């Protein structure tokens, strides 16, 4: 049940931002300590350097393809029956959706592509895998099918489902295409896109991988790819408590975990416990105008 935290600094939006009054310096991974550190300083007091450590830090030069080089190995563990959770955390504008859904290389598209390649490869070993998914949103602690919804936890299989939620088989790149196209259009920022709403809700792309080796072996693993509501400072209190609860749970898992204190953590409890693997992605802007929210985000990531 390993937990890791990565930080990703997105490229500056030239013509809109600059780093005139702040500095974010990323150090090279430290193989003697096993982590990578970064320093953040505000011009108003350059003697105060805030240091942060992460399992890996991606800078403005790291593309989505670069990011996946470090995520591919995590997601493939689902074919072995491990559950996986990947959370994109950060203020609105930091790059959560781009990271998770950018057409072709986002974490979700890359994951599906990667899993498919592994499935085809595993066929030569007598393995037969079936893939199905759901795309939901949690807004104001209520579940919404983005494609009555009650959470059903099966203590027997240690699996979870949601009643009346659309689930689609993923047996073709064509089905993946239309679904990922709809997902992006729904969450990405487009004129006729509900970004306002999207920024205030959590979206979860769920992928179930069921395999059978007619060796007689069987395998079931679930991947939960979450694009969290913006972390920037009753709907607002819902977001605050939900993110805070998630932080409490992830941190507790890394040490009574408060899974039931939020809809999100309650939904994913089986994918957060046992030998499940969790990756927390903290997205931040490199710009001086966002420096305070950036420091907030980095502080949340630390305790996590
Ligand atoms: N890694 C990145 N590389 C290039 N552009 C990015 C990257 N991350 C975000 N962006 C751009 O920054 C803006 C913030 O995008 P978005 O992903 O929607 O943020 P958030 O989901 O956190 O609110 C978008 O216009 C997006 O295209
Ligand atoms: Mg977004």
């Amino acid at each position: 049940g390993n937990i890791r935290v990565y930080c990703r600094i997105r490229p500056a939006l030239k013509n809109l931002e600059n780093s005139d009054t702040s500095l974010i310096n990323v150090n090279e991974f430290d193989d003697n300590s096993g982590v990578q550190s970064m320093e953040v300083t505000k011009i108003q007091n350059t003697a105060q350097v805030h240091e942060f450590k992460f399992d890996k830090i991606f800078d403005q030069q790291d593309t989505n393809v670069d990011v996946f080089k470090e995520v591919g190995q995590l997601v493939q563990s689902s074919l072995d029956g491990y559950n996986v959770c990947i959370f994109a955390y950060g203020q609105t504008g930091s790059g959560k959706t781009f990271t998770m859904l950018n057409p072709g290389d986002g974490i979700i598209p890359s994951t599906i592509s990667h899993i498919f390649n592994w499935i085809n490869k595993l066929k030569t070993k007598g393995w037969d895998y079936k893939v199905n998914c759901e795309f939901i949103e949690i807004y104001n602690e209520n579940i919404v099918d983005l494609l009555k919804h009650e959470i059903r936890h099966d203590q027997e299989t240690k699996t979870t489902t949601i009643t009346n939620v659309t689930s689609c088989k993923l047996e073709s790149e064509e089905m993946v295409e239309i679904i990922l196209k709809k997902a992006n259009k729904l969450r990405s920022t487009a004129s006729t896109a509900s970004n306002e709403h999207s920024s205030r809700s959590h979206s979860i792309f769920i992928i179930h991988l069921s395999g059978s080796n007619a060796t007689g072996a069987h395998s079931y693993g679930t991947l939960n790819l979450v694009d969290l509501a913006g972390s920037e400072r009753r709907e607002t209190q819902n977001i605050n408590k939900s993110l805070s609860c998630l932080g409490d749970v992830i941190h507790a898992l890394g040490q009574h975990i408060p899974f039931r204190n939020s809809k999100l953590t309650y939904l994913l409890q089986y994918s957060l416990t046992g030998d499940s693997k969790t990756l927390m992605f903290v997205n931040i802007s490199p710009s001086s105008s966002h420096i305070n929210e950036t420091l907030n985000s980095l502080r949340f990531a630390s305790k996590v």
